[PDB]
């Protein structure tokens, strides 16, 4: 396989679906990347995480992420910026660990240098968050910086060999709600050259119809053949109204945050399995579900387990939570390819809003 | 298959190996029996918080134990009485739930009904526990009473058609560390007659050298050609030592409490994972398990995960404890029908203790 390729096998208005190429594997897209310390075709890793324990010198001593993880295919790193202070400047930022007091900085350099020990295929480039709401002139700043810090990402990783020659690096577009500054973003974005290109600051509380509406206008200034990335986005209605807007690529935590808080998704939306009403309820999960939990055992049973406070039915919740992503992505990739997304999308809808 | 039929296949001093035929399985023996919320040919069912959550009359209208858990092997269901106060007397005990202050009666009839209502296979015999230590007239007072509760329980079973017809019932023998009163109370149980009989009120917190003493002189006490059940024990030295002195059966909840606090049980001992020593070591938890976290991950990456506060971590190191467990049974059969257990309960005793 190549270092990157990605390729649009069909449309369906704005959707898209396809393939990413890499050396470690083939990407479906529309694609769900879960983190990793939860199939997935590709897994995120949480850099700020990781450069505070174990470290990313320490992983890159056992062999690098996929070894140490036991993941042989794709993995794509953010840049530790979002999660993260001693001190913040044009440079980078400084910040003070409260596991152990150890000082750390973070730059464009830097962060691109411990995703390259961390070996993930896919590295994001450094940026600031853009918090919400903003003023014009705060927004403005703040993805200027950002872009200065997009070309620094870029010269860092192709001054590594290794990672220019095997991995992919994506850049950034920020903006906050701001038209002008989104296309100003993309523009500057476009001019540098990455092989794909991510929809930031929306995970920011804005509310579904304000992410919708920076969307319709966000994604067409993107290159068309490159991927979208839609970062910290979302519940199942999120992905589904973004991918109607042009969106390839998506994480969340709610599907894992969700399994280890009593939230199961399902087609009809989301339960609360440890509320009374499940106590006796034989049905699984979710009646569609093709899971290895919703295949053996009841809402009852599981309801049983979390409020008896054992760890399996924590565990069998998160696994019901990711497969059920994962068989929303392949949905919505199938009903593209065969040109009844848009139907796909009212009936979704219907189904998961009705709540029955 | 028969109701039940105890086959022994081969002796090696006191140990013994063979088989239990029931209706829903085999069980090879020397056996551990994990709890089923947590391979293993039965497993465990909690009488007293199942009574409580999400009661016997519910798991009954959920169609039974089996169906409940997606468990269609033998299950054992202990009494309810040790883990159960508004009363005692010589009718049984009354408790009130701190679930949710709901009154609840236990008897040597109650006891089997509930356990009917489970729908489980291997029934034990209601009884009451007696504290260590226990002065002479306690623990004979004690054990007087438990036996008259054992013929209360007999009667009950053998009164419920399904259960006197499908099911098997325990008997318990009691008595302390005294040999006097084990010798009473086995001639009172094997009077009554039982499908099994066990050896209760070892897993007080007597030590090993007294629990084995007290083993000495106590199995011998049982019919020879019924299983021994030793409740509540324990660790692998205690199970490979109990075995030595003709014990058949074996539950306890060391491997999942460990499992869930960080211990992983090996043949050098057990370690906890937590530890610092761990952060780099990229062998697995166990060097000769065959368990599937073995197979895939380091010692490392589950130090990470249980570090990190990921729930995968805990469940990794459950399923490894369960499956060092059965490991371990597994060599006890092998060795025993081969006539080489006393060279491994040697051998094992020498490396697990030098803790390398
Ligand atoms: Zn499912
Ligand atoms: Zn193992």
């Amino acid at each position: 396989r190549p270092r990157f390729s990605f390729s649009i096998a069909a449309r369906e208005g704005k959707a898209r679906t396809g393939t990413i190429e890499m050396k470690r594997g083939v990407i479906r897209t529309p694609a769900f990347m879960p983190v990793g310390t939860a199939g997935a075709d590709i897994i995120l890793g949480n850099t700020y995480h990781l450069m505070l324990r174990p470290g990313a010198e320490r992983i890159a001593k056992l062999g690098g992420l996929h070894s140490f993880m036991g993941w042989d295919r794709p993995i794509l790193t953010d840049s530790g910026g979002y999660q993260v202070l001693t001190k913040q400047s044009e440079e980078g930022v400084t910040f003070k660990s409260h596991l152990d007091g150890s000082r750390h900085m973070l730059s464009p350099e830097r962060s691109i240098e411990i995703q390259h020990l961390l070996g993930s295929d896919i590295v994001m480039a450094f940026d600031e968050c853009t918090p919400y709401p903003a003023t014009p002139s705060r927004a403005a700043s703040s993805m200027e910086r950002s872009m200065r810090w997009a070309k620094r990402s870029r010269d860092a990783f192709d001054s590594r060999k290794e990672q220019a020659e095997n991995a992919a690096l994506f850049g950034i577009q920020q903006g906050s709600v701001f038209e002008n500054l989104r296309q100003q973003s993309a523009d500057a974005l476009a001019e540098i050259g990455f092989d794909g290109y991510a929809v930031g600051g929306l995970a920011v509380g804005e509310g579904q119809d304000e992410m919708f509406r920076v969307l319709d206008f966000s994604v067409p200034m993107l290159p068309d053949d490159k991927p979208h990335y839609l970062m910290g986005v979302g519940k199942p209605d999120d992905i589904v109204g973004a991918v109607e807007r042009g969106i390839d690529m998506f994480d969340c935590v709610l599907p894992t945050r969700s399994g280890r808080n009593g939230q199961a998704f399902t087609w009809d939306g989301p339960i609360n399995i440890r509320n009374a009403r499940f106590s006796e309820d034989l049905k699984p999960l979710d009646s569609e579900c093709h899971c290895a939990v919703c295949q053996k055992w009841s809402r009852a049973f599981i309801h049983h387990l979390i409020r008896a406070g054992e760890i399996l039915g924590a565990m069998l919740m998160t696994e019901h939570n990711i497969a059920f992503y994962q068989q929303l992505m392949q949905k919505i990739r199938d009903s593209i390819s065969e040109g009844r997304f848009s139907q796909f999308a009212q009936d979704f809808r219907a189904r998961y809003f009705a709540r029955n």
